[PDB]
Parts: C-alpha cells; sequence; structure tokens
C-alpha cells in the first residue's frame, strides 16, 4: 500500500520538503515540513504575514490543552506557542488517525518563509531533542504506539519546483536501484551517524576522523545545505577552489551569499570534483561510501535579472554545532530512517541527479580500521 505516499512531498529548492496533513475534527487541511532534524510538531496557530491559512483550535472538537508554553530556537529562526493535543492525519499516507502532541504557533521570528506554501514542521527525530523536554512525546512516536504501523519511514528527496516521497511505515523497492547500505544511529536523539573518511575527487582529505563528527553528525531533511565543522569546511573548500581554479568567483560565492551564473546550459560541471562520505557500516572494520555530484552542492537558484543563465548558491557551508547532511546531500538517494534496528540506509534513488561522465553512488564494503574511535566524545 505504499504507493500511496509516492510522490507525496512537494517543495520550493532552499525551503524544505512538506507533507499534506490533517489536524482537529472537521479536519483542517495543512502543509507541513517534514524535518528529520527535529523532533516537536507545529504548526501556525496565529494570523503571520507568510501563512496562506493556519491551525484554529477553536472549530476542533476533538482540540485538548494542554495548559503548558512552548519554544523552539533552530539554528536561524525560532518560535512560541501553545502545547495541546488532537487528531492527526496524513492523506497521502497511512490510512490512520492518531492523538499527537501539537504546538499552536503564536509568534514567530525568521521561520515561515515569503510564499513557502507550508504552515508547519514534522520534526521526525527522537523525544531525547524535544521541547521543552523529552516527555512531550514526538509524532512518531505517538503514531507507531497508537496503530500498527512499523517503526521506520524513508525518504526520497528529489531536486529540480521539487518533489519527493515520504513512505511511512517501510521501504517502497520501485524508489531506489541497487543495494540499501546500513550506517548505525549512533545515539537516538538527533539521526546521528559516524562520517569516517571524507574524499574529493579521490584524494583523502587526510584528517583525524574525529574533525568529521566533531561535535556530531547528523542526517537532517529540514537543513538545505551540507554543513561541515569549520576546519572541515576550510580543508573542502580549499580542494574545491583548485579543483576549479580554471575559473574565478567571488568570495561571496563561496559564502553561499552571491550566486554565479553561466550561459544556459554551459555551466563547466566537470571542474567542480565530487564529495565522497565514508559511513560506518554494519559489521566489524567495514563502512560504505556515498558519492556526491556537483549537481547537489550546487544548488540552482532563480536568477532575479533578465538573463536566461544558469545560476547556482554554493549549498556548504560552515558550522559550529558539527556536520549535517542536509537535503542537498539526501537529494539523489533513498534514505531508510529505521528506527526499529536503530540505523539508516542509503540506496541510489530513482530520481538520481545525473551527470554525463560521473554518477552519484553508494559503494561497498569498504575496510576501514578503529571506527569507533571516529566519534567525538
Ligand atoms: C543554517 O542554515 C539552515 C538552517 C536550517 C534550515 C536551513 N538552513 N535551510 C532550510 C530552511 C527550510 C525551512 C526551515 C525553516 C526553519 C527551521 C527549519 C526549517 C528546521 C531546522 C532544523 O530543525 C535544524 N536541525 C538541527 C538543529 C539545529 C539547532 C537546534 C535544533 C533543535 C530544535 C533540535 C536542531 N533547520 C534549520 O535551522
Amino acid at each position: 500500500s505504499f504507493v500511496e505516499m509516492v510522490d507525496n512531498l512537494r517543495g520550493k529548492s532552499g525551503q524544505g520538503y512538506y507533507v499534506e496533513m490533517t489536524v482537529g475534527s472537521p479536519p483542517q487541511t495543512l502543509n507541513i515540513l517534514v524535518d528529520t532534524g527535529s523532533s516537536n510538531f507545529a504548526v501556525g496557530a496565529a494570523p503571520h504575514p507568510f501563512l496562506h491559512r493556519y491551525y484554529q483550535r477553536q472549530l476542533s472538537s476533538t482540540y485538548r490543552d494542554l495548559r503548558k508554553g512552548v519554544y523552539v530556537p533552530y539554528t536561524q529562526g525560532k518560535w512560541e506557542g501553545e502545547l495541546g493535543t488532537d487528531l492527526v492525519s496524513i492523506p497521502h499516507g497511512p490510512n490512520v488517525t492518531v492523538r499527537a502532541n501539537i504546538a499552536a504557533i503564536t509568534e514567530s521570528d525568521k521561520f515561515f518563509i515569503n510564499g513557502s506554501n507550508w504552515e508547519g514542521i514534522l520534526g521526525l527525530a527522537y523525544a531525547e531533542i524535544a521541547r521543552p523536554d523529552d516527555s512531550l512525546e514526538p509524532f512518531f512516536d505517538s503514531l507507531v504506539k497508537q496503530t500498527h504501523v512499523p517503526n521506520l519511514f524513508s525518504l526520497q528527496l528529489c531536486g529540480a519546483s521539487v518533489g519527493g516521497s515520504m513512505i511511512i511505515g517501510g521501504i517502497d523497492h520501485s524508489l531506489y536501484t541497487g543495494s540499501l547500505w546500513y550506517t548505525p544511529i549512533r545515539r537516538e536523539w538527533y539521526y546521528e551517524v559516524i562520517i569516517v573518511r571524507v574524499e574529493i575527487n579521490g584524494q583523502d582529505l587526510k584528517m583525524d576522523c574525529k574533525e568529521y563528527n566533531y561535535d556530531k553528525s547528523i542526517v537532517d531533511s529540514g537543513t538545505t545545505n551540507l554543513r561541515l565543522p569549520k576546519k572541515v569546511f576550510e580543508a573542502a573548500v580549499k580542494s574545491i577552489k583548485a579543483a576549479s581554479s580554471t575559473e574565478k568567483f567571488p568570495d561571496g560565492f563561496w559564502l553561499g551569499e552571491q550566486l554565479v551564473c553561466w550561459q544556459a546550459g554551459t555551466t563547466p560541471w566537470n571542474i567542480f570534483p565530487v564529495i565522497s562520505l565514508y559511513l560506518m557500516g554494519e559489521v566489524t572494520n567495514q563502512s560504505f561510501r556515498i558519492t556526491i555530484l556537483p549537481q547537489q552542492y550546487l544548488r540552482p537558484v532563480e536568477d532575479v535579472a533578465t538573463s536566461q543563465d544558469d545560476c547556482y548558491k554554493f549549498a556548504i557551508s560552515q558550522s559550529s554545532t558539527g556536520t549535517v547532511m542536509g537535503a542537498v546531500i539526501m537529494e539523489g538517494f533513498y534514505v531508510v530512517f529505521d528506527r526499529a534496528r536503530k540505523r539508516i540506509g542509503f540506496a541510489v534513488s530513482a530520481c538520481h541527479v545525473h551527470d554525463e561522465f560521473r554518477t552519484a553512488a553508494v559503494e561497498g564494503p569498504f575496510v576501514t580500521l578503529d571506527m569507533e574511535d571516529c566519534g567525538y566524545n
């Protein structure tokens, strides 16, 4: 029955992927961002300039007030609101209805985006990072406890405006090719993983692998970019600059601020290297790698001019809170969040990115010694 969830995600580039949901009785329809990087289910519940619609608790006969406030600070944006519960469904999802916690967003700062088409966020990570504390059961935990939906979901995020699939409760084999390779979930709070090696165009970055996971590495469908710790970012940018030194780019391009453009269909993809991230595997001393093409980390953006020139932004930025494998990394891969077996699987997606001489890949097995030493403490 997973076919009913294929292509249930939509979005705008750089603005997250959302799924349609209903809350309350009678059902109120809202578009909800799917976020594996947090654990709160929250919806706009008061007028806002950028909200087309919002949750009206007064119109729901199943709404229950929890008489408790809540706020969530993300990297840049934040919101605050009122906790409560209500019945929730996913129209293009499993045929079930659950009573879930909902944060009714009453005030926000740089959270909603002008013209985004979504009105809320579904944090799919674990209770340990839920606000106000881990006693607020996340949506997916409520779904698994109250229904027979198996304890796993999978995400197929597709590039170019954009679409994808969130398969709730399983793996849809028509969404990927080749084999699924699994990496352990290190700890159940974020979807934390361990990166054991990094190569750019086949060249090992030759850093202490602890640097790749300082102070954690997570899989986060709610963050656009690949975010890298300071030392790793500097090494990666230095290598990417040298590989593409054929052309010159404004220094603001490398900061993710400015954009670069080329004549329609002349982007010099060949001068940009591939990035290989090696993840800890399931057996002793075994890893696997995922290979990232420049079509993933050069995010296409609309040019505000009359030009019909392909313009892009550098979708790799510096982090001070560890590695973030964001949406641009997940795109072109089918990613299985196998909560039941505490593992995350990667396979080449049915909507993979196309280069002419290169291809995104998930390859294994590799031998990697002392992988346990790569986790930060
Ligand atoms: C830095 O650049 C960033 C940051 C974020 C998003 C993006 N770009 N682009 C995508 C924007 C799409 C929509 C969006 C807006 C606001 C918040 C989020 C999406 C979720 C948040 C994730 O939840 C973050 N996950 C990790 C994290 C970080 C801090 C605190 C917590 C707590 C709440 C658990 C969790 N995304 C971002 O903050």
